[PDB]
């Protein structure tokens, strides 16, 4: 099947070896930024006609890009690094990849295997640095064990509970000449007689049983949703009932759909939050009980039977104790699942009206909202317009803090991997790189990234990256001069005492600074300036039509809060409805 | 003596205790971007009136920020992150600063304790993390420990071999409210045990012998000196002997000077390197025998009795066996072996006359050149213009790469912490930053920072900071479209087969991408270009004379090469001494 | 309440301190063995008088016989050693407890906090190889933090899972003088914030109601319910549910009631996995479904709902996916379920009259069964005949191999801690020191230890200790010349090819070696040997009528096998019911 590039008896460096295991992997993009220590790779990389590189301007832009290819396809995301300070500024993507459980796989070259642990030129202690915050990785020191190395790396990023993996190589082997065995059986026996089985009927049962016998059930869909999209929806309409999601699960369920709650968590919908906190029956699929959507655990979801499947032991009972669990497959669980529910459909009848419209009514008295004050730009109404513009087909990279959590609320995604954004560790600085690979992931569709102006100039460098790979990016900048989701703290706990939280000028205080627009002249990216809410729709709109790369700074009044909100810790009793910096 | 702010048997947050540490500990000076785990103590931060902080765009901004005004100052650093991924954000900073011996103190928000290791919002085992890249560190677990947490820090950092020391404190420790003891003594038994004692006159008797019985001694003079100048330079008109340097070491003992070798290692003076190669008498005072400067190392200095004297033990022996040790502080070492001198003058009668002329011959048949081609830029020219316009008496900033290495030969430093440069690491995007830090420590200075258009782009967000504080920094560009220091590899080990060395727009290949003048704009700071010799004179001239902030884009053909250059692990009979990539 | 020792403005050593905080924790009896580094404890602790001190001949026999003490008590058990060689003879000991999960206080000397890391004399790292094989443990710094670090020790080592824990208190800091404080507060909030709260009405309901929907329903107690004695009593009667134990769970349901279905696992009977193998119902409590106990997990308890209580939530869902878990305390538990049952008494009608019958006929016709040999010791019998003549009411001790698995088949405990035996780590020579803590720990019992040639004299230096101390143990040892359970595997799987299992002299293969007799001799303990089966019994009665310490040496034949036995990985329908190395 795979025609190999050397004879099959042709000895080729370490560093052409790897690349052909990156070739027979599938790999046919890498984000790699080249140093003394990786050369080799990097001239091996040439010579592969498979795989292209989008050189980027910093490695942290390396990763975040890899991550957001990842995010944005299902495929693995390949950064690739040179040692030392290549290797460092990967650490923060390599931490966001793990903690929102990202397939990725990061490779960095190394001092020579002699030099190591001589504080020699350019080199750290990558592995040491990164064991707590990468899935696994490994130090290649034999030219022999590249093939079965990048193997058991991609093997355990993309398996089970998707996660990041290092692979660091020494310079020496990387030049050191080899025959590559492709056949080497992976060495991974613990982890594999882990890896869960099929659900059985029997589990699959008492849950399409717990259902029946309930009058309040509630969906509590996350991340572990993305790929059982279908086989959520099917089950959705087998039994009616309510579809809360959590910041990572946005999409798995469409968002415009009635039965849909839409976002629980600290800044979730008040009715989202309310079917939990009022619910019976809570059907936790894919979610790791995260503190920003249990607040309290001891309240929540204290009304209910819980139901717990996820593809981690580790986090069945972490948390919250459920009533039933279900280790595996989530999207096995479904399929199951459905297949009990059709069958035993007459006996069973299940209709849960009387509880969506207690539900439904919440929906009413307390829907999202935003208000608008004359002619200034609400970021809402931005988002909104963004969505109605593009008929959120379009794929959404963030920044993190306020302008994050709106990006979140006034628009709806259809479809999973639509929504790409740091939610576990909440790195700034990850939406104008993540959009550059999830538009290298999917050439034809519409990428814009809502940033706000403190987490866009982090990554600003990346705007060379964009012009020169040519890549269709739109970028929606909410510029609001200041970093909203502390400012917002700030306002309701610090007496509004300002520290530190203002990104503008002080000496003009009422000039917008830095002047975005600048940045995107200098990589030769078209921008625009928008002030008046009046004139938004034709903004949004020229933005989107202007092919290619496109910077729309959208300037909006920063006294605006985030809401509905449950402080950190909280109860459902405790939720904010109003109020704001003004 | 120190006026508190805080009644004696007032309690106060922890948050108000760590700073009034830092304010005890003398500090004036810190570089802090806000995060939600750290509110606190930008909060507690605003009531210091002593206190000043300087609001990085970036975390590695905060760092490099802070390296550079420890660097230019001899004070220790201080820079402050959120945890997760503020934390993260330092880790190249941490690392660099290890590498290089630089005084630091980093303080990083955490969660609360109660919520450390379950994957809390924003959280990441930063000590388990930087253990390996830091001097060392601490994660607070009780506000009483505070204090003397704070002080052993400081301590540590600033002692024996400078360094980084982190210290993690929890949001609710930051929140707990105490009466602080600021008596509580130091739990550093084993390391204050071990504490270096002054030299014996017992061994530096012994050097002071084999100096009058050698007739080719040569003083390696590395970073451990840049206290010791004027100890060092009397010691050198005591004795006359030739002194060569180290990249860190720069600076130590003035370029300008007859008996200047000038810099030696893997692109060190043809003559600096002659004179190590054919020495009797190694006087390494402050180095570390690093692999860029011994390259083989049974054939460095070959010739020769070693004279060690460092520190840290652990680096006597580490790479090259010395025939003499001593294990304590060069600076008392020179004070010490200069009184022996001064005494036993006539009877010494110490004369290398011979010796300097047979180096003084390299040095005239083989002295630091550069080609000038049409009317074209030569990069070393235009630092060689810089030098003459700032007499010498500028702070001097640098990226890494080829301008790092010309920016080293073509400038003499008259005293040491006036070349801030990432040595051991080797960090792209230091330049800025570190610029940002010595101004600030070094308000009436002149500040220029020698950059590459690669790792100018890293953090050129600070440039938005270099705006907003309103510091006189100057920036010297020298654009060359390319990586290189990478690009000089490429030509000379792959047949200049370019692989992602090149970081223009391969659309329009003669374009200057990107316009580092707009990035400039953005941030309103005036800024030229040039490109042709004729014109450069009086554009660093306006760059210089110009009040405040400038960025002077000087434009310098690719094909140029760093020599002469020793390649990795060489000989001085490997020693390349011209070609370019023309 | 505490009176102590000391005025409350009066320094001592913290060798004092350190012991008053055992006086106040209650401690009464430790097990210490002097050393160079520990001598101030040893000091301080002749001092007390509430404070007994059982000098070991080994520190190996220091720590089991703290196992013994806390095991036979419930009490924690503490063992002092010194540095270096002391300490490292605890590992066996602190990994023993740790995988039985046994309240442990371990106490270690160490060099003066600066000698620390240099290679003193008699220094070992015991924090660092210890890390892995303990609950958890500490490194004194300060003498001020003894009181505090004490009381976390014993809380940690008592509380949730029970555990061992170990304390390294440096010389300096035992001879340093301070004022105690009795008042600090533990720093233990995740741990503490992480302890189980009682079982929810909610959850038990569900239980009892999984109860009345089974019609085989089967009982898995296990090490955990040794406390629940009477609530696990209480819900048997209230259910009439079968109940298998485990090897640790002995005693907690005894074994001559009918409901009994005694051990179940590798050498369980064939009744209690029958029970099992065709269960609907698994109730687990207080077990860790060992693989000694499901064989081939996919075919355990494959044919039932399984309900799980556990006190580690880390335990629940490890190897088998309950459908149903309660993470806290079992005693608890069935406190809740108790009530519960006892309510819906009349409407529940819990009936398993035809499951009980199902199984007794299995126990009819598979019970445990020996066979004996001319005028040969069965050794089964014998320890049946030891049960006869102490009523059952005697603590039993146990070495590890097949004496150990007759010892818990032949012996019906009435109550829990009354079997003390090595389980997880399965340790040799655990039997005598063991006895020696339950001797102590209960004075007025009957203390037999059934031990084996083989691990009888790895520690058979404490007989020393039994004597001195005038300890009333006996010593029933099975001896049968070699390493039986070792044996019996090579018989089984290896053809009967003896490799160094034969522990007689060779040259006089008929003559039993050692005499045991001897050894005890040398120690003053009355000793004597039964050969023929015929005089065994009033052997035995003289054994337990003799006042004081007594061995006797029971010769059995080798070639006896523990039946039944089910291989390592297998199923029910591989256990083996018949054969011996006859
Ligand atoms: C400023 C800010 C505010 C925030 N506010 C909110 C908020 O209000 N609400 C909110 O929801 N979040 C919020 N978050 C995000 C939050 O930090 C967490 O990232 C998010 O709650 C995690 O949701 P999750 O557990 O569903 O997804 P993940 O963290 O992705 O976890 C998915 C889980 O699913 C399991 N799983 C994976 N694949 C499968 C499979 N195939 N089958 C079965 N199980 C599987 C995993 O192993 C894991 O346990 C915020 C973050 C930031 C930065
Ligand atoms: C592109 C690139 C090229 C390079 N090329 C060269 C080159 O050609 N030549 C070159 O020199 N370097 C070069 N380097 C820098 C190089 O990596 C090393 O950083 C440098 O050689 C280290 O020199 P040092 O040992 O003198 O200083 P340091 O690394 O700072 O080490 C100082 C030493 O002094 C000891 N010491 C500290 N304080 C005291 C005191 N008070 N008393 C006594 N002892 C003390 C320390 O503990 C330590 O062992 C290059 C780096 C890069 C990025
Ligand atoms: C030669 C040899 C042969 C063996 N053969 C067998 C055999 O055939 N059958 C057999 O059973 N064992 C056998 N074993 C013993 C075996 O290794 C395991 O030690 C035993 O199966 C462990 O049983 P356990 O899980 O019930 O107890 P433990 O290992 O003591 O585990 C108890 C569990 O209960 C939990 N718990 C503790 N306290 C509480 C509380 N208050 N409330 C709720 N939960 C709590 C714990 O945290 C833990 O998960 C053998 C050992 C040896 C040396
Ligand atoms: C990146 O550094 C190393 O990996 C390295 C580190 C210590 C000893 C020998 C080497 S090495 O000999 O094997 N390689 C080397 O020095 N390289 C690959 C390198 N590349 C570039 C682009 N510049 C410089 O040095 C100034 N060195
Ligand atoms: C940064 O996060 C934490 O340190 C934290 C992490 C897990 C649980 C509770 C907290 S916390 O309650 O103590 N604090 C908190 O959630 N903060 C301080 C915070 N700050 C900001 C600016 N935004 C948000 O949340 C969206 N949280
Ligand atoms: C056990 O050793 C140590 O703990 C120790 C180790 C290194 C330096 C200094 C000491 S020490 O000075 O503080 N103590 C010491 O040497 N002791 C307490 C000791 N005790 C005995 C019974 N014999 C010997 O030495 C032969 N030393
Ligand atoms: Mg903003
Ligand atoms: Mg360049
Ligand atoms: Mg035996």
């Amino acid at each position: 099947t795979f025609i190999s590039r050397f004879a099959p008896d042709q000895p080729r460096k370490g560093a052409d070896i790897l690349v052909e295991a990156l070739e027979r992997q599938g790999v046919e993009t890498v984000f790699a930024y080249p140093g003394g220590a990786s050369m080799e790779i990097h001239q091996a990389l040439t010579r592969s006609s498979s795989i292209r590189n989008v050189l980027p301007r910093h490695e942290q832009g390396g990763v975040f890009a890899a991550e957001g290819y990842a995010r944005s396809s299902g495929k693995p995301g390949i950064c690739i690094a040179t040692s030392g300070p290549g290797a460092t500024n990967l650490v923060s993507g390599l931490a966001d990849a793990l903690l929102d459980s990202v397939p990725l796989v990061a490779i960095t070259g190394q001092v020579p295997r002699r030099m190591i642990g001589t504080d020699a030129f350019q080199e750290t202690p990558i592995v040491e640095v990164t064991r707590s915050i990468t899935k696994h990785n490994y130090l290649v020191m034999d030219v022999e064990d590249i093939p079965r190395i990048i193997e058991e790396a991609f093997f355990l990023a993309t398996s089970g509970r998707p996660g990041p993996v290092l692979v660091d190589v020494p310079k020496d082997i990387q030049q050191q000449l080899a025959i590559p065995n492709w056949e080497q059986a992976m060495r991974l026996p613990g982890y594999m007689s882990r890896m869960p089985k099929p659900p059985e009927d029997s589990h699959l049962e008492q849950i399409v049983r717990l259902i029946s016998e309930s009058k309040k059930p509630v969906l509590y869909v996350g991340g572990g949703c993305l790929n059982s999209s279908d086989e959520l929806g099917r089950f959705v309409e087998l039994t009616g009932i309510p579809v809360a999601s959590t910041l990572m699960g946005l999409g798995s369920y469409p968002c415009d759909d009635e039965l849909s709650l839409h976002m629980l968590g600290m800044h979730g919908t008040v009715y989202a939050n309310y079917a939990v906190e009022h619910s019976d029956l809570l059907l936790a699929f894919g979610v790791r009980f995260d503190d920003r959507v249990t607040g309290k655990l001891e309240a929540f979801a204290s009304r209910a039977k819980i139901v717990h499947i996820d593809i981690d032991s580790a986090e069945i009972g972490k948390n919250k104790t459920p009533h039933v669990s279900v280790c595996g497959d989530v999207k096995l669980a479904l399929q199951g699942m459905n297949k009990v529910l059709e069958n035993r459909a007459e006996e069973l009848k299940l209709d849960f009206g009387v509880w969506r419209n207690e539900l439904n009514v919440q929906k009413q008295k307390f829907p999202l909202s935003f208000k608008t004050f004359g002619e200034a730009i609400p970021p809402q109404y931005a988002i909104k317009v963004l969505d109605e513009l593009t008929d959120g087909k379009a794929i959404i990279s963030t920044g993190v803090g306020q302008h994050q959590m709106w990006a979140a609320q006034f628009y709806n995604y259809k479809k999973p991997r639509q929504w790409l954004s740091s939610g576990g560790l909440g790195a700034m600085g990850f939406g104008l790189p993540a959009a550059i690979g999830a538009s290298v992931a999917n050439p034809d569709a519409i990428v814009v990234d809502i940033d706000g102006d403190g987490s866009f100039i982090m990554n600003v460098q990346e705007l060379a990256t964009i012009r020169v790979e040519n890549l269709p990016v739109k970028v929606l900048l909410l510029n609001n001069q200041h970093l909203g989701m502390v400012m917002q703290w700030e306002d309701r706990f610090y007496k509004a005492n300002r520290a530190h939280t203002f990104l503008g000028d002080p000496a003009q205080e009422d000039e917008i600074f830095p002047n975005m627009l600048l940045f995107a002249a200098a990589c030769g990216i078209p921008a625009a300036r928008v002030t008046k809410k009046a004139d938004l729709r034709e903004a949004i709109q020229t933005m989107l039509d202007t092919p290619g790369p496109y910077l729309l700074d959208v300037i909006c009044p920063h006294q605006e809060h985030v809401l509905p909100m449950i402080p950190s810790g909280g109860t459902f009793n405790d939720v904010i409805t109003e109020g704001d910096g003004r």
